[PDB]
């Protein structure tokens, strides 16, 4: 362990410092999120663990100094469940796929 | 348009119901946590999006089941430390400081 100083150490199963959160599932408006660029869909997408796709508005952009950066963190004020009606869509996805669009805008708090 | 049918449309502050959420930055013992490969600094981190770097403790793998390409866990201890020698385990430049944390699996 000769290349390391431990300068503290702390157990416990809580804290008085609240961390900043993000949904990562389900997601539910009002619930602050990350946003990243999904190259293959060619749109930003929500950061997530599971396989429903969760869109960003492309009115959303500039409401996040976004433009058609890796990633920001925003506050969900819209979700719209929606089915792909084309078999070629702005979305890059399957003819039927049910997904998410979601509208967010930029947000300065840890919640 | 004419691409999509929109299923139903939902506007507001708040639901009834709790999405999983994980932290993301300023990691705190009990806080769910999302445990991610980090090849570069040779070795599991907590995803963040902060420039401190949260390593997890080799002690932590077989919980987790892992061994030294995501999993949830949950932080029981964590540890402020700097970097003593410029060729380390963390793969960081001499002086940096940054975390080592413990964690349980959960699902």
């Amino acid at each position: 362990e000769d290349d390391i100083c431990i300068l503290n150490h702390e157990k416990g199963s809580g804290s008085s410092r609240h961390s900043e959160k993000i949904a990562i599932r389900d997601f539910q408006v009002g619930d602050l999120v990350l946003i990243i660029l999904d190259e293959r869909h060619d749109n930003y997408v929500l950061f997530t663990v599971s396989p429903t796709l969760y869109f960003l508005h492309s009115e959303s952009l500039p409401a996040l100094d976004l433009k058609p950066r890796p990633w920001v963190l925003g506050k969900v004020m819209e979700k719209e469940y929606c089915q792909a009606k084309k078999a070629q869509n702005r979305f890059k996805v399957p003819l039927g796929t049910k997904f998410y669009r979601v509208k967010a805008v930029s947000w300065n708090k840890k919640v």
